[PDB]
């Protein structure tokens, strides 16, 4: 069972997705997207936030019933009585088979008798911060994390004919704000989106991956900057970012953007060429919070990395490397553990100071010994390390869920992603894993 | 949706090539050639223009039917009415099927029903223009770069209805320009036009990749000297230019191999027996018109194009070197992707003016360390020095769509000239990434 | 005729040298160092400073003569009335042959006395501002940029028998500013420097070379941040600055008032080391706007710098590269002149992008033929450069004057700065050159 909050964020991400549609149909001048800080309370201190998506999806069976309407509406609710109370219009795009698609109308009586659900779960984890009772008693149980079925149902029967008056204007609560709309499944809208994007000559699955991706990405970062008037978008913009370059265009997150479906299929084994090439350098760039464990295991992978990519020793001749965000003073945490298999990758920062000649060097080798005086390295995706893009520059660019994309070189350079939480599957993706 | 201007451009080709095989069949004094500044507004202020080749074909199921005169028409009926008012007398030669062949005859009656397209596209475009209405709603209207269907409607009823009166002689203006004629098949004539070349010596292979561009290059080229008295042909000079020299000619010419799919048709195999030899110095000369991003995302084709002819110590020996069109100054800019991916090589105008040993010298080299010194060059095609890119030539210009013809000493370099979209279209013909 | 602001420069040094050897010869707590602002009105906002040193020496025969001081106490006197008004007290230490050592006295009459210089040149050029000519004959004369002897000889009867009185107060402006002291002869007191610094072991020729330049930058950078809080110094700090490393020192200057000039001396051929050796790497981190003839001249020491330590092939295998403040598009701009006399060199830049690492790559020497893949490099100081001291980094340096050097690693480098005016005299700081 995963959190509604993951599925709040997935289903924002997928009207992302919409938006990112509906701007390359458009190729002019489109509307002006600024994110929303409701995933945590971050206090960007910004009052220009209208999207909140915060959207959620159930099972459905046939057209639409009360059944389909939950939780989400009571959360949302409270956000409206948010600390800063500024703009916080709220949507809902929830999906439905076969149903008529439009607004819900803002009537107060088609919400007042949707909130009266009269459940233990609703009523106690949001419900009663909306009304303070008067029933101190309520008040003290709920504050000291203890609950009995005697409590569940004397709390409901108080909420059933007892009923207690808020403290919000009901009115200016239920009228104003909030807009209904019935979405689509998503399932069978990704191959219409890859069609529609497919519409220049491009590539087969760089389409999928090069293209597609990276404008999902722009779309995402283009209001993550502190200043409020990097919003600005306009027709040329939007075909500079559509035509401009757009060939390689530096797709930094790419493999399954961001959905995770079980394994990663098809934009994995494209990473093969120029990979299995024995004369390219190809990079990491990783952030191991998105990833699991960082205590001693990432080694391991370093290891079957390794051991594979500078071995046989007349072919490889470039000496791959690795980026990741746990530290600099944590780097050198596992640059001790780095001698157990016959292994010698360098730091990078070799302590507290990044030597950029060190993580682009090649070394040469020994065709009698079977040897490579260092398999790869390793270093952290720290602001001063500008290296990818400079020296048998990462001819393939592998990044993992999430990095610091600025002050890069950013150029010809065959960037993409995976997205992973263990460096097993990350084995499994660069193609020395049989499996997981 | 291909531009109009190029199908304008392949079928006045395509009428080169009708020129073309009449005057090889005649071998003697055959009809004078002269281009037509019809493609732009250049202006070259002559009046020996009679040809003006602006044929357009569209599709056709049996037969001939009244809807295969669209728009071109219009377009060629604008151009009579040219600023300085030459000889502009235009030709249409769109291919049939079956039904009779000759002329369309000059019938007033038959042009004024023609003239009855009532189109929105072609009232919009030119349309206009012939008929200067009295209302001043309808001009604004077209002027005001922004209509809607009620005036759109309103303009078909107006021109409908109310049906305006020139300014131009309708009794000169339908009668006298202008010349039709029933076409033939061109991708069907391709072969004949082969076999009938197939009559000297030449070779199996050379018909189809080395003679048929010198004999298109010939005649296209015959008129382009501003020189209005270089235009003249005799038997003499027709039996020279069809065996006299007829064999390398300093080949500035191809239009065939344009089927665009990965391996496009053939011509990508005759310049091979130069690539895989050891000791062919390969030129060429490229313009950023078709190929894109000399900038951004070029040089993925120099890259490959580098390591694959130039990477092999032991058996290579000569480092290719690249003709584009782009700004002598702007080119050490252009330069940013070469060691923005490690392919080190030299800038050839090397900023502002151009110092070219380096554009000619032999690359060194060392077997034992797999190092090649610079795999290739780019300059630019300005004149500065175009006589450098014609001696080297191994076999090829390798020309990429536009060219500096003149500077350039004419003869005994074999043949290459592929107008070709992109970097990566660039590749087949150069075969080193066997795909794209 | 030297410039008299030189000389001034040259006098501020000499005196920053005398207080480092009197920190040296202390080595405990000793009185705070802090640079003047006054070679230029670079009005850096700063009240402490109290050396404001502008002192000048002229022709000594025996013992001293009234006219012993010249303009340069009337250009202390005028620099006395600061537009900001702030602490600006002046000294002054010239050298006298054979005299009490003693300061000259406050009295008023003495200085009343000499004030009567009456001399056109410095009535024309500091005088005249002192007294504000109440008479405009005089002052419209010198802004009218012409002047006859009739004008020089009316404004010296203005000043002799006309005498104006001045607005500053004379009786605090000839008694609390300025300080006096018996200098001595620097030229001969060299050596008794050298042999004072030649207490510790140190070595023979870098107590003229090495470990003097250390203590003159060490004291002269002591007070260039703008922090007002840097200039601290205690007894701690003094002895771990003289003897805590002083192995390589990091010694980035490297001359003083010296012969240094057009040909330098001290550290001209003694660099040799590191630098015959065929395995370093030497860097060059220079600014032009100081010198004068860079437009395609400097390729000219390029050439003989990379006929020698980049030739020689069977042996030398490391490569040099130039950091050149020019500019990142004056580089293209002087690109040009690069392929034209036997030599190829890389940009570093390669347009407008500085890069990090092909400026760094290795030139693999061949040994049959001669040549290597860039007998050497260039590149500009891009702020985004700390590159000398990362990749084969500069076991050797050779800056001119100074340079930018924030940001830079300073470490395992022996960094060192010969400052030039020419490339002439450059080439002999890594002595090729027989003279200059």
């Amino acid at each position: 069972m995963m959190s509604r909050e993951a599925d709040h964020t997935i289903k924002g991400f997928l009207y992302q997705f919409n938006k990112t549609l509906n701007s390359i149909l458009s190729s002019t001048d489109q509307d002006e997207i600024q994110i929303e800080g409701i995933i945590e309370d971050i206090d960007i201190k910004n009052s220009n936030i209208t999207n909140a998506i915060q959207c959620k999806y159930h099972e459905s069976k046939v057209r639409h019933n009360l059944s389909d309407i939950y939780k989400p509406i009571l959360q949302m609710l409270l956000h409206f009585l948010e600390n800063d109370s500024l703009n916080i219009k709220y949507a809902l795009y929830a999906y439905f088979p076969n149903e008529q698609v439009g607004v819900k109308e803002v009537t107060k009586s088609q919400i007042e008798e949707i909130l009266s659900s009269s459940n233990f779960d609703y009523i106690s984890k949001y419900i009663s911060k909306i009304k303070p009772p008067k029933e101190q008693i309520i008040k003290e149980l709920l504050g000291k994390t203890s609950k009995t079925t005697e409590d569940k149902t004397r709390i409901k029967k108080y909420y059933e004919t007892s009923k207690l008056e808020t403290i919000v204007d009901i009115d200016k609560f239920l009228r104003d704000h909030f807009v209904f709309e019935i979405g689509l499944s998503y399932e069978e809208l990704m191959n219409e989106t890859k069609n529609l994007l497919m519409k220049e000559g491009f590539s087969l699955e760089d389409v999928k991956d090069l293209f597609y991706p990276n404008s999902i990405q722009y779309i995402a970062e283009l209001s993550i900057l502190p200043e409020a008037e990097k919003r600005i978008s306009s027709k040329n913009k939007l075909i500079d970012y559509l035509k401009g370059n757009k060939k390689t265009a530096m797709s930094r997150w790419t493999s399954e953007v961001l959905t995770r479906k079980q394994l990663l299929k098809v934009r994995k084994n494209q990473l093969v060429p120029s990979l299995n090439i024995n004369s390219r350098s190809r990079y990491f760039i990783i952030d191991p919070d998105t990833i699991d464990n960082f205590d001693d295991e990432f080694i391991l992978f370093v290891k079957d990395y390794l051991d594979k990519y500078n071995s046989k020793i007349k072919l490889h001749t470039e000496t791959p490397c690795f980026i990741l965000k746990t530290d600099v003073n944590n780097l050198s945490e596992y640059h001790k553990r780095f001698v157990s298999r016959n292994i010698q990758i360098i730091t990078g920062y070799i302590g507290d100071t990044f030597y950029f000649k060190e993580f682009n060097k090649e070394p040469k080798r020994i065709i009698k010994d079977n040897w490579v005086e260092f398999k790869a390295r390793i270093s952290c995706n720290s602001d001063e390390v500008i290296k990818c893009i400079n020296y048998k520059k990462c001819d393939d660019l592998y990044i993992v869920g999430g990095v610091d994309v600025s002050l890069l070189d950013t150029a010809d350079v065959n960037i993409e992603n995976l997205e992973i939480n263990n460096f097993r599957e990350l084995k499994y993706l660069l193609s020395m894993l049989k499996e997981i």
